[PDB]
């Protein structure tokens, strides 16, 4: 189980926000692209999805929101339990972090791993 | 469709790898890491997995052994066409590309672009 988007997602949002086909396909192999648009696609798209505010914050009801819409399968258990222990890490964060395009990858790094550890039931 | 990587396998060959979770849980948020080890996990993991070479480069017949092998949804005439293109443009590379750690993740958006230019098969 991971936050995995898919070829639908990636190309709706990257229509949205305006990626190349060449940002798409290196964002799909596991990458940053280095274009301007392009490393900030993540940060546009996780918004577009309510994941985080426009302020670019984490959003907990968001979030929790857009997990069971679209991560459904991690189950509801384990999305509450993730979204909360996320969430408390993201208060600890500075405004000027949530500022930048990398923050995003820092908030999906936090559910990729509490994805990895959870053993809610 | 992509090259896609399962969690299994990412857990599998980070072990195999060397990689910290934390340098895992950034792979998988689609980041390449930024520490010694991380940023060399991708390259790790596709030349365990036979679609490099040990020196770095494309192997074609490796390259369309994996290929059939994980991602065996996909035709082997779809398969044999993204493999005959990546690896013309894989010829064109140089000795001080294939060498970095980076290179791993070039061939990897080569795929994907071919796969999003072949969904038809």
């Amino acid at each position: 189980a991971s936050m995995r988007f898919t070829t639908e997602q990636i190309d709706y949002y990257g229509k949205a926000c305006n990626a190349s086909e060449d940002d798409l396909v290196v964002v799909k192999s596991y990458k940053v692209p280095s274009s301007e648009t392009g490393k900030c696609l993540m940060k546009c798209m996780i918004t577009k999805l309510g994941l985080l505010n426009d302020d670019g914050s984490y959003n907990k009801t968001g979030m929790e929101a857009g997990l069971k819409k679209y991560w459904s399968e991690w189950s509801t258990e384990k999305i509450e339990s993730i979204n909360n222990k996320c969430y408390e890490e993201a208060l600890l964060v500075s405004k000027e972090v949530i500022a930048t395009c990398n923050y995003s990858y820092t908030v999906m790094a936090c559910l990729n791993k509490q994805l990895d550890l959870d053993k809610s039931t």
